[PDB]
């Protein structure tokens, strides 16, 4: 039951390596998962249904991975507190390329994937201006702009950045220099008076 | 003959205003421009050529725009200047939003917008990176990242910052907040040590 699911889920983000979701078809997915198409309506009501739940388990892993920092924090300074942050984006969403570009082209056409992926960004960044309202309120980092609309902006550099760099878009930052990017523009922007 | 064209553009921008290209058609286009159906065919292959032109138009006056800019250098300090440059995006795209929103989507479907894009999208990065390489060689900035890498993610927050907000997307900056925002990190991403 969850077998044939995780079947067809594995089957999927295989494909998605090779083509994308247009061109996959139900009966493709079934195949790889070793069961019928009637069988696979029954698990699933459709293929960008799939990819839907990939999207999620992705969405999931990086959140709980950014929990997990959250409450142990790792002892070192506050560049390198940042950097430990956005790593966690650079390798879950970088572990799963395929479900990443896929789950992208989405959000034009599902509105579940493009309320997915707002709920989410919504959480980040309401994160990311939180621990910048502490570090101002502490007295490390000057209150400048709106610590709200500074985490938003750096959030959506982080998300068009990663994902060019992992696509490996014209233009892009080559992956091998895309954390280190990141991480000097939020440091600068965060503590830059 | 330039009239009928004119006509088709400026049918498809304001149609666009209302609904996606998906949902407009070749005979909605003629219909609008005052021709029939084969009489669209000669001036445009398809209503997504149409599209191709908008934005190819828009674009290049953004670019024009910036090109002026660089020839005529503001009178002011270097974070006014750097504000007159992002102006040039903010002004141009965010005065046709829907054509910006269209010409985005229509990335994932045609080989030639992201052509179009991505030559441009080389272009502006180039002269970013020229202009911080300046400010490197006369002493008014720090030596940190690689200048184009640096150059790459910034346009890069901008292209979807600034098309976030314009589409108010869930979460963008608000559009009378995006300009200073983005000012900020650029300002201190490029000055700051
Ligand atoms: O790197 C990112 N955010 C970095 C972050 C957020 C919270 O703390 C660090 N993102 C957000 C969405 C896709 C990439
Ligand atoms: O604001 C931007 N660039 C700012 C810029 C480029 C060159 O000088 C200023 N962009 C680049 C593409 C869409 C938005």
């Amino acid at each position: 039951g969850d077998d044939r699911e995780l079947a067809i889920l594995a089957t999927a983000e295989n494909l998605l390596e090779d083509r994308p979701l247009a061109d996959i078809s139900v009966d493709d997915l079934a195949k790889g998962a070793g069961i019928s198409r009637p069988t696979f309506y029954f698990y699933f009501p459709s293929k960008e249904a799939v990819l839907l739940t990939l999207l999620d388990r992705v969405v999931n892993q990086a959140d709980m991975a950014l929990q997990t920092l959250a409450e142990n924090p790792a002892d070192t300074d506050r560049e390198n507190m940042w950097r430990t942050g956005i790593n966690v984006f650079f390798e879950t969403f970088g572990s799963h390329k395929a479900v990443t570009r896929a789950g992208q082209a989405a959000r034009a056409t599902s509105v579940e994937v493009a309320e997915l992926w707002s709920t989410f960004m919504q959480k980040w960044i309401a994160y990311t201006a939180a621990v910048i309202d502490a570090e101002r309120d502490r007295g490390a980092a000057p209150r400048t702009l709106p610590a709200h609309e500074l985490a938003t902006a750096l959030n959506l550099m982080n998300e068009r950045t990663l994902f060019a760099s992992f696509a490996g878009e014209q233009p892009s930052v080559p992956e091998a220099r895309v954390l280190d990017t990141l991480v000097h523009i939020w440091v600068t922007s965060i503590y830059g008076e």
